[PDB]
């Protein structure tokens, strides 16, 4: 029935998806400015140039969080605002902005859970190979140092990266995200330098921090299940689970990269000496899990790597873009708790997209998103019952925003955003979370 009295209850955003003001106050160009302004990369012709205008309107966002009765806010700092050339001088105006926002949050009783990297690499680094270069890892750590030096007296809970799987594989292998490259080896290289940048940043942050910090990383985990028990389908399930989950979990847990995946990738695998793996395993205080979906895998010998395709289940509900499988959240947490060293855990994202509209009465009747929260929160109670050391939950997203290659067309918010007027309105699911949280707090 109940969560811990000190549980963290929040919603989450990322800077490029919400802030707009892309050229204001010294902000540099990010790979997502370049990519979103490249014809055809975004589905609907939109960019993050305005987005939710949260650079100017984070006060309104704070208003929503307050109305929701939350006690925490997960957001990202734009590297392009802080070090506009990527490696070079800081931009004090960038840091001052986030300093005021942090003060605003704390004054409202909202604990800032800051993400340092949620995909907006400065374009000057990409011009020197981006995550294809080990130098990018070094200058990421420098950036992590600068930020914590200035805001670490107030922010205790930091995440280095959000979802390196996406940054590496969507960004450099499949080409669907910025910067838009299409080479496996480049993707795997990028995964390594992300992980290294992570490890280097943790160490830098601990040395720069004016007080002890609780430092984590955020991974999206996709629990994977074989469509049948055939050696073929089981193998496919393993390969997918390795491609998405274990590739990151293992080296973070000090276990190296998974040998099966090393064998599968062959010459495409990155060059990973033992000093880098030691750095990548820098001790963490927590792990963030982003959870959206499962993968029910059939072998797909003719598809590209990892030769494993989703077997649709028409009995399960689907959202605008995903199948709903709440039981996967219990499953992956049970696996983390029993099989890996990370603890405590936070659900740093969970939510869904729907064809939301403002109805005649003025509300947004998103009952399927309410049912989505209710079901996933129920699985978290089960996970807690089994001893999973879960300390918080953040809904993705606080508000409808720029959904990457889908643009402004794919609405994930618990608040509706009118992108013309910038008015936000709380959806019915948001009111349900309010009332649920108020019962738990
Ligand atoms: O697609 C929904 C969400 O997925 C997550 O993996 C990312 O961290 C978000 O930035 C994105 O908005
Ligand atoms: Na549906």
């Amino acid at each position: 029935e109940r969560f811990p009295a000190d549980f963290v209850w929040g919603a989450a955003t990322a800077a490029y998806q919400i802030e707009g003001a892309v050229r204001e106050d010294g902000r540099g160009v990010s790979i997502w400015d370049t990519f979103s302004h490249t014809p055809g990369k975004i589905a609907d012709g939109t960019t993050g140039d305005v987005a939710c205008d949260s650079y100017h309107r984070y006060g309104e966002d704070i208003g929503l969080l307050n109305a929701l009765g939350m006690n925490a806010y997960r957001f990202s700092i734009a590297w392009p605002r802080i070090v506009p050339l990527g490696a070079g001088p800081i931009n004090q105006a960038g840091l001052d902005h986030y300093s005021r926002m942090v003060d605003a949050l704390l004054g409202a009783g909202l604990q800032p859970f800051v993400t340092l990297y949620h995909w907006d690499l400065p374009q000057p680094l990409e011009d020197r190979l981006g995550w294809g270069s080990r130098a990018t890892a070094t200058v990421f750590a420098e950036y992590a140092d600068i930020v914590v030096r200035q805001l670490g007296d107030r922010v205790t809970h930091w995440a280095t990266l959000n979802e390196p799987w996406c940054s590496a594989m969507l960004g450099y292998y499949l080409g669907v995200h910025a910067p838009g490259h299409t080479d496996l080896k480049r993707g795997l290289e990028a995964s390594h330098n992300l992980l290294l940048g992570h490890g280097l940043a943790v160490q830098a942050m601990r040395a720069a921090a004016p007080q002890p910090l609780q430092i984590g990383i955020v991974l999206q985990l996709t629990p994977t299940y074989p469509a049948s028990d055939s050696p073929e389908d089981v193998a496919a399930a393993r390969r997918f689970d390795g491609f998405v989950n274990r590739w990151f979990l293992d080296p973070l847990a000090g276990r190296g990269y998974p040998q099966d995946m090393l064998d599968y990738y062959g010459a495409a695998a990155p060059q990973a000496n033992p000093e880098d793996l030691t750095q990548i395993a820098a001790p963490l205080d927590w792990l963030g899990v982003n959870y959206y979906e499962r993968m029910r895998a059939v072998d797909a010998p003719d598809a590209s790597l990892p030769q494993a395709q989703r077997l649709d289940d028409p009995d399960l509900p689907h959202t605008a873009d995903r199948e709903v499988y709440p039981e996967g959240l219990y499953d992956i947490l049970l696996r983390l708790h029993n099989d890996y060293p990370f603890r405590p855990l936070y659900i740093t994202e969970n939510g869904c997209a729907l064809h939301d509209e403002i109805a005649e009465d003025g509300g947004i009747h998103d009952g399927q998103r309410q049912a989505f929260f209710e079901a996933h929160l129920a699985q978290l109670q089960r996970a807690l019952a089994a001893g999973v050391p879960l300390k918080g939950y953040f809904a993705w997203s606080l508000l409808d925003n720029f959904e990457w290659a889908m643009g402004l067309s794919m609405r994930y918010g618990i608040c509706y955003t009118n992108f013309e007027t910038l008015e936000r309105r709380i959806k019915d699911s948001g009111y349900w979370l309010r009332d649920f949280i108020a019962g738990q707090r």
